[PDB]
């Protein structure tokens, strides 16, 4: 990895493109006005990409040779980098101020700026814009899974009367549905701020290397069957497929996708005669879990619902809502998303079944179906210097008074009401609103302050 | 790396679920019915993460030691990836054939195929999945941005008479606004196997290493500004930042972001008029190329144009539409997705303006915006042998026929009119229908078959 390579094209042309005489770029980070946003990932950036000695002779050479070529043209800033390696020994003169991790913050807030320490670095600042931008992805799903996590909540308090197993009621299936193996450790570690439950692998890794946790791991699962481990059996082996499964897997939870051929006759036939005796005999901390995978999700989840409902014995719970019988429940793996998982808790509520019954699993909807639009987030120069001289500058588009960027240097605070304010032009600095928010986390190549993933998951709680 | 940390934690417990005696799980990639695909993306897979030795002593106990906690349990097969590290020095006993990277072909079509090549390995072939599923983002970027170039082919065919320049006419913003720098260099590639202009230098190098090309690079830039390479000029010194821009480069093509407060004014007082002088003095082969970014993409391009059409010399083509002077173009990067951009070539030629006269960035359209469920890729197993006995195996779920899965061993060959089938049930064996398309591309650790990016893009050219 080179840094000197991880950029836009058209910013390695910019430092001849700012005043003459400017010593300073300062530059901040916004979700631009899904109301408050999880504040997460910047410390993988740091840490990965950005720390210690990132500029090398043979790195300036790298790029020197690859942007000729791809410019046809010798634009290229070398005399800046090479004042980079010989004054800094390859270290970035950067400061970087951010909100906490896992700090849950309104939109259209300053959640970190970015400046250079050193006047010569003024094009800096910006150079790594690109890089520090892909941070809306961990914002963005962190906030998002948060978001499915607050209508769980709603629901399942609403129709049982607690909390108990929120946080594995919607588990990570996104590994192959992401654009990259680096992608699936990002969006995963996302996920698990808020949750549980994965299946992608690769979150777990990143969470013990960048964050790290009390616990072993940050993330569970258990043993779960696919269409391959079923038809492999052939069509009219459905049945011994099923049975094998929950059979050697009969002491802990076990999936079992159920609509290879037909979910409703699995449901009725297989397991509510066929395989009821196997299934009766289960615990309550082993339970066989019915996963159909195909059709309307609502539908089958509620025809589902009332088949089961029919064969094994329900249960009325103190809310008035119908319970599964411990040793088993449902989770819905297919076309789940934010507006498809409220669809399925209301339907649900609505036929008068609890949410204790179900789970649900989602890989597209959770980690890939997502821009950097969704939050509107945004990287702009709001403070430069000058000839000595700070100037508050800004973008104010005509067509579009939603691209309006703040004016000047910047600071997060408490207003008096418990609520957020970014002030702008410097007006932190009048004190009358508390101690600023954002904190130096990079400052000249080193990481200089650090959270771990437990103290995010605490920051990023819901209100409950 | 690790392979056995890279897939779907459920994937973990299927080789406990399998019928016993089986010795070949064989299965199958399709992007299930947009109706070609372009075939791209799986050799960088096989290079990066799945030749040669994978398997290690240290590797088998990250492994087994993660699962242990993740799952609570002992799950994990020590023994069977112990096996592959003995008996084959850690190198995967499995072979996949493939369709030729560049490919297009229709949807419905077997485009690769995973088989073990020992029996002992026969939970190996959807181990891989997950990692091989995550083909289906380059193939979409591919197919995608292939869509976006034959819209512009034909629009600029029709109001120009040719395509020169055609390569040139999307350019890649997508870096910030992907998930990753893993994403970014994919995606970014993927887009170059159709166009030749980038923003996004990871796609570069990418390229480079896991492909090869004869040109020095497969992409290229011009130099260009950004908002705060005119805003650090102080809102009253807008005309400064431009001038001084302009004349940095005067002698390569110079982008020049043109909306941060008016760009109708720029367009028409600063560009029309203060700075008319510099701009008429332009070479062809540098010319200002002025880039509006926001408000409505059609409305903003069609007033962009009227406005310097009466602030400079238009002529008409030979096909009667307007044409800027040499000296100066528009690109449109805000907003620009498939249907945007086909909504600004209309509304351009609706109003008699040549495409000559415009190009687009796109980043998170191009790049971002895009899931596994717009081509409908799966990866699915088709044919198993057990107890000696083969089987043609498939799903067929009751309420979705769309998830309907081949049957048996396939193969891919070409119509007596030229066009494409895939035969299922071993049927290409009959050699009714010529020779497999597939061919051998991997093979116990070995890559086996490779094609250059110069390969791949002749492959995916354009009828036209
Ligand atoms: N443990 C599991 O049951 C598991 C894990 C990973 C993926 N999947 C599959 O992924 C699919 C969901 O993918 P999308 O949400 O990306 O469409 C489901 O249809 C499911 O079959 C299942
Ligand atoms: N050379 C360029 O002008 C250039 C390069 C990279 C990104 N961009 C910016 O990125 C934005 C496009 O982003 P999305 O297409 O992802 O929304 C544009 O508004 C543009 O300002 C511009
Ligand atoms: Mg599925
Ligand atoms: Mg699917
Ligand atoms: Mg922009
Ligand atoms: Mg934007």
């Amino acid at each position: 990895f080179n840094i000197l390579l991880a950029t836009d094209s058209y910013k390695v042309t910019h430092y001849k493109q700012y005043p003459p005489n400017t010593s300073k770029v300062y530059s901040y980070f916004e979700c631009r006005e899904y109301e408050e946003t999880v504040f997460y990932g910047l410390q993988y950036i740091l840490n990965k990409y950005l720390k210690g000695k990132v500029v090398t002779k043979e790195k300036i050479q790298e790029a020197k040779d690859v942007y000729k070529e791809h410019f046809q043209d010798d634009v290229f800033n070398e005399k800046g980098w090479n004042y980079i390696l010989e004054k800094y020994d390859g270290h970035l003169p950067i400061e970087i101020k951010a909100v906490p991790e896992g700090f849950v913050i309104p939109r259209g807030n300053v959640l970190f700026t970015v400046e250079n320490t050193d006047p010569e670095c003024y094009w800096l600042t910006n150079w790594i814009e690109t890089i520090l931008v892909q941070s809306w992805y961990p914002i963005t799903v962190a906030t998002n899974s948060r978001e499915q996590k607050k209508i769980l909540a709603k629901y399942l308090l609403e129709t049982s009367g607690n909390l108990d197993g929120l946080e594995y009621k919607l588990h990570d299936f996104g590994y192959r549905g992401v654009s990259s193996q680096e992608t699936a450790g990002i969006g995963a570690s996302a996920h698990l701020v808020n949750f549980k439950g994965t299946d992608t692998v690769a979150g777990l890794a990143l969470i013990k290397k960048y964050y790290g946790t009390k616990d072993p791991v940050p993330g569970y699962s258990v043993p779960a069957a696919e269409h391959s481990t079923i038809t492999a059996w052939g069509k009219d082996h459905e049945k011994d497929a099923f049975e094998h499964i929950v059979t050697q897997f009969s002491s802990v939870p076990v999936s079992v996708v159920s609509d290879s051929y037909d979910i409703y006759n699995a449901c009725e036939k297989i397991w509510g005669e066929d395989l009821r005796h196997l299934i009766v005999s289960r615990s309550t901390q082993a339970p066989l879990i019915i996963r159909p995978d195909s059709g309307n999700p609502l539908d089958t989840v509620l025809k589902v619902l009332e088949i089961l409902g029919k064969k094994f014995p329900v249960t009325e719970n103190s809310k008035g809502y119908k319970l599964l019988p411990p040793y088993l429940r449902v989770i819905q793996g297919d076309g789940v998303d934010i507006n498809t998982l409220q669809e399925i808790v209301e339907g649900m509520k609505q036929k008068m079944w609890s949410i204790e019954n179900i789970a649900f699993g989602s890989g597209g909807g959770l980690l890939q179906k997502l821009t950097r639009d969704l939050l509107n987030c945004s990287f702009k120069c709001s403070y430069v210097v000058t000839n000595g001289l700070g100037i508050n500058v800004f973008k104010d588009p005509v067509a579009d008074p939603n691209k309006r960027s703040k004016k000047g240097r910047l600071s997060l605070h408490r207003t008096p009401a418990g609520n957020f304010v970014t002030l702008e032009e410097g007006k932190g600095d009048l004190e009358e609103y508390g101690q600023d928010l954002l904190h130096t986390v990079f400052k000249n190549g080193k990481v200089t302050k650090s959270y771990s993933f437990d103290e995010i998951r605490k920051n990023a709680q819901l209100n409950i």
